[PDB]
């Protein structure tokens, strides 16, 4: 191999990378990137059996086509370190060589032929995602998602693609919330009628790092690849069956209450000073908050005056955990939001306000959740 | 007590409290601030044996003198999330009332007759510094210092007064290299000619993040005081002898070079991306770097030319730690810098191009390191 290229374009594809790199031991070809030279691209790829990326960037000049590999995290710690100016990469025997003018490096290489195939898949579903709304649902779902979930398939998003009705549903859960949202009007290609892919919560926040419009997104029902100009990236899927999350859902609301949202965030950040979980009430023209979970003698209060009567004909109380209800909260995109109660004890939820009306770029999230008993 | 403060200058002052807070037990009086309103001051103090910061803010409205205490970070939790206007304080029998508003909390007070004395000393020395000499002198000289070293006196910063030529002398070691500046033009106050102040390190961090300039420092020879129109703190000295630092220093230099601070700074980074040792060649218009401890198979080289000649008739090579040499660029206030050697197995300088240049703002800063053998 002998290229030249842009130091910028190198660190940044380095920068990429790194996350797909098992970086501690340095003497195994997992913490290695393989690169490849092919006319006047240069790839890089980074990849194990469950998840990887392939990217490129375009060579200044290319004198040698060919393989090698390199570690990833050396790599990235010199060129950071160089000038911007090109750089020349030069294959020498078992061995990389990394020159900038005055300064120089040698890297050794490993076996090409150990690097795990980067796969390919005969795809069973796929979309083109040419608005950020597949990235704003994942952003503002990933909070509730246990990765290191010990429940298998909850430990991943859920896509469900429904061709015929050309929506796909993205659900994540703890089992103590459920943050859900339906994106509508997308031309889903598909060979069944209903699939699903369930992706896991790594692979969820690597796509987050590289993507955001302007993609294609493919599964065969056993890996899923998204692909733009630049990158290739894949993930093994979480194999089994996501709970239907329709049928937890409540079917009606006895009350609805259109609320602010930034109101309540600060005083719900403010009474978590001293507790876990917090005592709601509800009043016609008045939102109280009550530390609920606090230690003996610290206790925190504070109301809001809501200038928009509620439909409350007398007190209503709610027990939350406000971690919870700040992170619902934050998944929405509107000013005002609307919390959706039954009994006390029975599980509410929190959606934009005007959730119902059609949105173009974004990803409507509304989020279900079990309430604090008194 | 009963008070109104701002909401903006208590959130400060209990900023500043919290380094000076056993915070993980809350049962703990150590995790408690002591508070005494007298006339139109509110004065907040946390302090143990060894070190201690006492503090006031003005009262925006004073009702009843009194004092209490009050769990710091659960205090400054609270503030931080309250509105930009006033708050008020108010004891009610073992609680302290906090209300801004509509929001209101409680939070359980301790005997304040448990709470330590915060000293005060009779002076052995002291001196009024106007300038920012002093902290810039342990913000350079700080990275040498173990703070959690296992020898006693080694542990702190050395701060030697000289009453007789109005020196005082500040340095820190922690036995592979030595940091040292001579302050002169200082007026000392002291009832000895010559007496030694050891700040624990601890101490040292803290006074960066509290003083800067006008301030006074005070010492008995046991606590060191350390006060200016908002903050008195003291720290425990350390007890012992430091050892002379003037006994290691070499005489003489059989050679002198002035380099390009970062041009060096650059090319030692550069090398210590794959080592942490470096082999520095000096040539009369070259200055060679190679990576010295490096793997097997793995070297970093780089060169940077050097336009004004060395007295050179044959290349130096020196051996050394890149983080050591870095650390001794750090420290240096001006462009270019001196290092001045004798054997390559002999300590070697690094210091400011001009030090014998008098300054009245800035500390100079130098650094006697060893070397590495090869």
């Amino acid at each position: 191999m002998k290229i030249s290229v842009s130091k910028n374009d190198l660190e940044n594809a380095l920068r990429y990378l790194q996350a797909f790199l098992d970086k501690k031991d340095a003497s195994s070809i997992a913490s290695h990137i393989h690169l490849e030279v092919i006319k006047e691209k240069l790839f890089l790829k980074a990849s194990d059996s469950d998840i990887g990326l392939k990217s490129y960037i375009f060579t200044q000049s290319s004198d040698k086509e060919g393989v090698g590999t390199i570690n990833g995290k050396k790599f990235l710690d010199i060129i950071s370190c160089l000038k911007d100016s090109n750089i020349i990469l030069e294959t020498k025997d078992d061995s990389l060589a990394i020159k900038q003018n005055k300064s120089s490096f040698k890297l050794p290489m490993f076996d090409a032929d150990e690097f795990p195939e980067f796969p390919v898949i005969d795809p069973k579903v796929s979309i083109e995602v040419n608005a950020p709304f597949l990235v704003d649902a994942f952003k503002k779902i990933a909070p509730v998602i246990e990765q290191t979930s010990h429940k298998r398939e909850l430990a991943g998003i859920l896509m469900q693609f429904d061709q015929k009705h050309q929506t796909l549903s993205v659900v994540g859960t703890d089992t103590k919330r459920l943050s859900y949202t339906q994106l509508e009007k997308i031309s889903i290609h598909s060979t069944e009628e209903d699939i699903s892919c369930i992706l896991p919560k790594r692979a969820l926040l690597e796509i987050l790092k590289l993507f955001y419009e302007n993609f294609s997104f493919k599964s065969d029902g056993m890996l899923a690849v998204i692909e733009n100009e630049m990158h290739t990236f894949f993930t093994k899927l979480i194999d089994g069956n996501y709970p239907d999350y329709q049928k937890i859902l409540p079917k009606e609301y006895i009350s609805s209450f259109t609320l602010g949202k930034e109101e309540f965030k600060e005083s719900i950040k403010l009474c978590s000073s001293l507790s876990s979980t917090i005592k709601l009430t509800l009043e016609k023209n008045n939102a109280l908050f009550e530390s609920l979970d606090s230690e003996h003698s610290e206790t925190a209060k504070t109301s809001v005056e809501i200038e928009k009567g509620l439909d409350i004909e007398k007190a209503f109380h709610l027990g939350v955990n406000a971690k919870f209800f700040l992170e619902a909260l934050n998944a929405l995109g509107t000013t005002q939001f609307v919390l959706r109660c039954n009994e006390p004890s029975s599980p509410f939820l929190i959606q934009e306000s005007l959730d119902e009306k059609q949105s173009h770029l974004n990803a409507k999230i509304s989020t279900l959740m079990m309430p604090i008993t008194l």
